[PDB]
């Protein structure tokens, strides 16, 4: 019954038409957003601690958005939205540029076998345009478990200008108190975090 009764009032329609934060969360404040967010209980949580700033999830799996939509309610939250779409066109067509203080991708799908490797969302056109949504000083905070996607995750990330790694030893950071640790959590899970600063 989730979806039915929570849709209209935290959900957002797709449109080809830019999203205004300041309409739509009501206020001025920073805005984080989590693709991917599955059953949203990071995203929850997250908006949870930090009445003072507005979130914004995309789940392409409505069950997931169902069940964060539930928790959201639980939880009384003012200051979530969630979509049901591809977060890719979403990007492309609502997210204004410069505009995100944070996104967030954690354990997107891993797609373990090669013949599926391009299936995997972390390639360097999204991840530009991850970074042509985020302000100056945002970050792009991606987690995995599965190692062969955190190094393909770290070269795609590597390669692109203006994304500095936070990372002191130049690869992956420790996991940061804004992700919540998994049930079964090196210790075999590898956080990057990217900000964005001016070209080269
Ligand atoms: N293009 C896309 N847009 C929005 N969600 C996507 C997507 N591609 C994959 N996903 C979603 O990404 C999620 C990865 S599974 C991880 C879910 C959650 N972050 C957790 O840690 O539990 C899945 O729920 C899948 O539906």
């Amino acid at each position: 019954h989730a979806l039915e009764n929570y849709w209209p009032v935290m959900g957002v329609e797709f449109s080809e038409d830019m999203l205004d934060f300041p309409a739509l969360f009501g206020r001025e404040a920073p805005v984080t957003l989590e693709i991917g967010f599955g059953m949203g209980a990071s995203l929850v949580a997250m908006a949870k601690d930090r009445p003072e700033q507005d979130f914004l999830g995309i789940e392409v799996h409505s069950p997931g958005v169902g069940a964060c939509l539930a928790s959201a309610h639980e939880e009384g939250l003012s200051n979530l939205r969630v979509m049901c779409h591809d977060a890719v066109e979403v990007l492309h067509k609502m997210i204004p540029d410069n505009s995100l203080r944070m996104v967030q991708l954690f354990f997107p799908d891993p797609w373990h076998k090669a013949r599926h490797n391009k299936r995997r969302i972390v390639q360097v056109p999204f991840a530009e345009l991850v970074k042509s949504k985020l302000q100056l000083g945002g970050v792009f905070h991606m987690a995995t478990d599965w190692e062969p996607y955190a190094e393909h995750m770290l070269e795609v990330m590597s390669s692109i200008d203006g994304y500095k790694n936070l990372s002191e030893s130049n690869d992956y950071v420790p996991r940061p108190a804004s992700r919540p640790v998994t049930k079964f959590e090196g210790h075999g899970v590898w956080d990057l975090m990217f900000e964005r600063v001016k070209l080269e």
